[PDB]
């Protein structure tokens, strides 16, 4: 009975056990930390977001939730903590043991391999630091993984570092987009013949898809206010669950003037808390600052459409779990432009 | 699973970034473009086939040349953008865009000329060859034009500036974040350099560390060439290096050579690192770690690029060498998705 009840979930665990093993191996390559070191918005916001709160950690424990090559965790150490247990499911764990070594903090950092679901640790911690976001904040669905930490290990009235994340959406002009569109219009001037006739072609290959793009914007590419769509404080009682439910909202807005619209644009920020005198530090992925390796992901419509000042852009948006893969992130667009009838579209992250 | 193999290698044509990836290629489109212009003469008032005709461009180039007839064969679902090009530029009447692969289509009539842009990275990779040589022994009349009319395949040992930047990061990262990672060079070589497969990156001439090396021609004329595409293409290499460096391994890349036509002005289109940048770039085959040359350092060995076993589409590369007086080695690659 008992026995039966766990032999019913075997097959849903052990198949969770190798979805989850084949995500990790996707950290197990230098690429993506070389990517992620080198984002040094990214970096540097952790560093001083850590180095902010020095009075709290120094000669405290810590959690680095998803070490990596251990550099958050380093910070943390530098920073004063005595002790930090630097938590890492991917095969790099033994490269940040490495590194830990190197600069002579073995007995400051301990790595330890392995899911942070299961590792057992000496103790609760006073806090937990961990870089978890994904492209449009929520693919890779790490966040669950820091907030199970979080009750688990997390002493009452801890530390968490970001505390807190929001997204942002934005109508926006694609420009390298515009450019691959009208490029068939131009292959006459270039070689004589005319291939305008495949803008329509190139249109459904490059926007009816339903994909999410990961594609660099600046300012000027967006065609309205930007609209905060959700705020996760990450403290907050039950916000695993709603993970699972969706997590978005409606949104508003109106354009500032004549530009084709492709889609929309989507991006987050993350708040470390201010420390002592010190003020909150806010890590953004808008295109209004500077750039980092998360871009911003794109929302396309099947195809163009024209707008123009004051032209009304309305809509709902719901980040979700793909239906096949967990950690896959899926979009859930409900988009009305001006007199347009409201249309949806579901997109799913590229691979 | 050889229907579904040929039906995933049609399904990147029938998409349009790949025929736009191709057509902005600068260098390559105006190389047929005037490489067909320049043989005008062999081909005013004659009958073409164009091999993997994709969005119908070099077709229409032909007509536009003269040729009364033109059949653009084509294996992929773009078949009908190009019949829709045709039509949109009044060619109806001298291009015919017929669907399917060539090695089964039905032509109403043998060919004056074929032309075909049938070049993968490495040159074979795609393994498209062997469908120009059938169609050229099925549909060629005697003494007609082939457009290009062979290729050629070069190596040279390599120094990858960019590469190095990459596996020197690691001890860049104490200078800007205060945590010495120069620890990683090691991790970041064998992930970079320690995999098997075959990389293709765009290189500087600066990058190229001795005189680049023929290791094969390709006369497509030539029957029996389509049996030597099985055996292997490639054969023994020897060079000798320019100065201090160190060599990360080998790059290769190709040429192609149209006719000079009337005008006895032979049209190259090179991928070479000396030459302008193509869509092509080149092929890079990395040695597990560097090797560290010097000027007159002796790199010698052989070369094969064949089909994979298990793809014939995915192109294989056998590589041996000796650098200086290092023992020889061995690698195999195959390349990348
Ligand atoms: C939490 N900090 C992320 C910060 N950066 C996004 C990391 C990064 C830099 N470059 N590239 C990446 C990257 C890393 C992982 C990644 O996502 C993986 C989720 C996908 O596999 C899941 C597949 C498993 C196995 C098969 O079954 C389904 C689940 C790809 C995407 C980009
Ligand atoms: C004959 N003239 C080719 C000229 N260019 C190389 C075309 C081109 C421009 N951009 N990108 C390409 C490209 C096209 C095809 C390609 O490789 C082909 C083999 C690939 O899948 C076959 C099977 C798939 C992938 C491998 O795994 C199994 C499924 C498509 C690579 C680059
Ligand atoms: N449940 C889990 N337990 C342990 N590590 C995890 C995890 N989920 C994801 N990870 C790891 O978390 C890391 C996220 S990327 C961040 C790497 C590092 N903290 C840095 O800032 O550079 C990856 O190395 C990934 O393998
Ligand atoms: N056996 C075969 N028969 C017919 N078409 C083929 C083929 N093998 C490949 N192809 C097609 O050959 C084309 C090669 S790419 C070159 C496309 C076009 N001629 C241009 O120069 O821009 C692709 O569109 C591909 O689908
Ligand atoms: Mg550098």
């Amino acid at each position: 009975d008992g026995a039966e009840r766990e032999a019913a979930l075997e097959r849903p665990r052990r198949t969770k056990r190798e979805r989850d093993q084949l995500y990790y191996e996707c950290y197990s390559d230098v690429s993506v930390h070389e990517e992620m070191i080198a984002d040094r918005v990214r970096t540097d916001a952790y560093r001083l977001g850590i180095l902010r709160n020095w009075a709290a950690l120094r000669g405290k424990t810590v959690l680095d939730v998803g070490a990596g090559t251990g550099i958050l965790s380093i910070f943390c150490a530098q920073a004063g903590a005595r002790r930090v247990y630097a938590v890492e499911a991917s095969a790099i764990w033994q490269q940040a043991r490495e590194v830990v070594r190197f600069n002579g903090l073995e007995d400051r950092v301990h790595v330890l391999p392995g899911p942070v679901e299961t590792v057992e640790l000496p103790e609760q911690v006073d806090a937990i630091v961990s870089e978890w976001m994904g492209y449009g904040l929520l693919h890779e669905s790490m966040l669950s993984s820091v907030l199970h930490a979080r009750t688990k290990w997390l002493k009452e009235g801890g530390l968490l570092l970001p505390a807190s994340a929001e997204l942002f959406i934005a109508p926006i002009s694609d420009q390298m987009l515009e450019w691959r569109l009208g490029f068939w219009s131009q292959v006459k001037q270039h070689y004589g013949v005319d291939m305008s006739c495949l803008e329509g072609f190139a249109t459904r290959c490059l926007m009816g898809h339903s994909e999410i793009v990961v594609q660099g914007l600046s300012g000027e590419d967006v065609l309205a206010r930007p609209q905060r769509f959700a705020q996760l404080e990450l403290s907050r009682a039950g916000l695993e669950q709603e993970l699972q439910a969706g997590v978005g909202g409606r949104f508003r807005c109106s354009c500032y003037g004549s530009a084709p619209m492709h889609g929309f644009a989507i991006w987050f920020q993350v708040t470390f808390p201010g420390g002592e005198s010190e003020k909150p530090l806010v890590l953004s992925t808008s295109p209004f600052h500077p750039a980092t390796h998360w871009k911003q992901a794109l929302l396309y419509l099947n195809e163009p459409v024209q707008v123009e000042q004051d032209t009304d852009v309305s809509g709902e948006i719901t980040l979700l779990p793909s239906r096949d893969n967990p950690r896959r992130l899926r979009v859930l667009l409900r988009y009305k432009v001006g007199d347009q009838e409201e249309k949806t579209k579901d997109f799913a992250m590229e691979d």
